[PDB]
């Protein structure tokens, strides 16, 4: 083993993760034990990376890359957006689907 306890465990802010950069978007996997998308996320920026849903799991560089059809990571990232000021819209129900 090599990096068994990590010295700092913390991020300064996320309200953007947005102009993050291709080091950074990394650290943040790891640091919620998610070094099975730092592959796929290695030159991903916290723009990409919250820009980021299940459809683009179906294809890659994400693909099957965990046995949660991509859950853990959509969770993870969905918060790293409801900060950002990105208003989503109101209506509910599609036409088709």
């Amino acid at each position: 083993g090599s990096s068994g306890s990590s010295g700092m465990l913390s991020a300064r802010t996320m309200k953007e993760v947005v102009y993050w950069s291709p080091k950074k978007v990394a650290d943040w996997l790891l640091e919620n034990a998610m070094p099975e998308y730092c592959e796929p996320l290695e030159h991903f920026t916290g723009q990409d990376l919250i820009n980021l849903t299940q459809e683009d799991f179906k294809k890659p560089p994400l693909y099957r890359v965990s046995s949660d059809n991509g859950q853990r990571l959509l969770d993870m990232i969905e918060t790293l957006k409801m900060e950002h000021h990105m208003e989503a819209h109101k209506n509910s129900g599609p036409s088709s689907g």
